[PDB]
């Protein structure tokens, strides 16, 4: 689509992603979990990038945006920086 609204959490290693995967079902909070675990310069912003086009952050985003349609969180997916879990919205 032209642009998509996406929430993103970047996990350094799968073991933390495994803790993240279980935590959301047991707890359930994608926005707050990004705040708690991102601890990065893009925690406040990466945890809520708003709408952006495929040419901003990372190609793997094209793979998932072309993997699951918007309104359907997907991840954690494989990426060179670690594992990306992304929630897809708007997308237009």
């Amino acid at each position: 689509a032209k642009t998509a609204a996406a929430l993103h959490i970047l996990v350094k290693e799968e073991k933390l992603a495994l803790d993240l995967l279980e935590q959301i079902k047991n707890g359930a909070d994608f926005g707050k979990l990004a705040k708690k675990h991102s601890i990065c310069p893009s925690g406040k912003r990466g945890g809520d990038l708003g709408e952006f086009r495929q040419g901003q952050m990372v190609p793997a985003f094209d793979k998932v945006v072309f993997s699951c349609p918007v309104l359907e969180p997907t991840g954690p997916l494989h990426t060179q920086f670690g594992y990306h879990i992304i929630k897809v919205l708007y997308r237009n």
